[PDB]
C-alpha cells in the first residue's frame, strides 16, 4: 500500500511527540505537512465532524487544497450536511463524503430498523467506525480536532501519538485549546459555524445520537 511501516510510523509519532511539545496548532500542523507531505498528492488527511471550521480553516491555512474525509453515516441532519457543502465551497479544501456500504433502508432492512436503539455500539462501527478505517488505508497520519476539554476521560489526550485502532499516527491540534480559545478564534476568523451549534445544540452527530438541548 501506501502507508509507511508500522515501526516506521510509530519512531514518527514518537518524535513528533516528543518535538511538539507545547506548540501551537499551526506549528501543529506545519510539522505533519513537512513529514506527510509529499510521495492531491497529500499523504495525510484531517476529520471534521462539520461542527465548526477551525480544524478546516488552519490545515488550509497550512496546506491548500487538504483533503477533509466527513463521516456521512446517513443520520446526519440536514444543517450538518449544509455545513458541509458550505465549507467545501468556501474553503479551499478537498472533502470526502466517507459513507458505509450499506444505506440506511438497507441496514434498517437487513439488521433491523433503529439499530442505535438495539445496538448502539454496532451501528456506531458499522456506519462510522468501519468506514474511517476503510478510507484511512492508504494515509501515514490523520488529523482530529479533539480537544481535552470534550471530556474527563480526554484529560490526557496526546499532541501527537499513534492510533492503535487504525494503526497510523494521530495528531491533534485543538488538544490544549478550551472554549474560550475557540470562542475566540471563530471570533477573529469569521469561520463557518454549524447552524444547529448556534441554537444551543452541545454536540452534533448523527441526528438520533444527540443531546437536544430541551
Ligand atoms: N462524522 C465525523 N466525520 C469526520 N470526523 C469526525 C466525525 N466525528 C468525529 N470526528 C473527528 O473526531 C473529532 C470529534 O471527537 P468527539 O469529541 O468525540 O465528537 S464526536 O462528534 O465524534 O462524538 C472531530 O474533530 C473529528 O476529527
Ligand atoms: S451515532 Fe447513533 S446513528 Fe450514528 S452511527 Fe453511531 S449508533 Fe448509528
Amino acid at each position: 500500500t501506501t502507508r509507511l511501516t508500522e515501526p516506521q510510523l510509530r519512531e514518527l509519532a514518537a518524535r513528533g511527540a516528543a518535538e511538539l511539545d507545547g506548540a501551537t496548532a499551526t506549528d501543529m500542523l506545519r510539522w505533519t505537512d513537512e513529514t506527510f507531505g509529499d510521495i492531491t498528492t497529500c499523504n495525510y488527511v484531517v476529520a471534521s465532524n462539520m461542527a465548526d471550521a477551525v480544524l478546516v480553516d488552519l490545515a488550509a491555512k497550512v496546506r491548500p487544497g487538504v483533503p477533509v474525509i466527513f463521516l456521512d453515516t446517513g443520520y446526519h441532519f440536514v444543517e450538518t450536511i449544509g455545513t458541509r457543502d458550505a465549507i467545501e465551497s468556501v474553503y479551499d479544501v478537498r472533502v470526502l463524503n466517507v459513507t458505509p456500504e450499506h444505506t440506511v433502508a438497507e441496514q434498517d432492512e437487513l439488521l433491523g430498523k433503529d439499530l442505535f436503539a438495539r445496538n448502539p455500539h454496532e451501528c456506531c462501527r458499522l456506519r462510522k467506525v468501519v468506514p474511517l478505517g476503510k478510507t484511512l488505508r492508504g494515509y501515514s497520519a490523520w488529523v482530529t480536532g479533539l480537544r481535552r476539554v470534550d471530556a474527563p476521560t480526554r484529560a490526557n489526550a496526546p499532541l501527537v501519538s499513534f492510533d492503535e485502532t487504525f494503526k497510523l499516527v494521530k495528531v491533534n491540534p485543538l488538544a490544549a485549546w478550551t472554549d474560550q480559545d475557540v470562542q475566540e478564534y471563530i471570533a477573529d476568523n469569521d469561520v463557518l459555524v454549524n447552524p444547529l451549534v448556534r441554537e444551543g445544540y452541545p454536540s452534533i452527530g448523527c441526528a438520533p445520537c444527540t443531546a437536544k438541548p430541551a
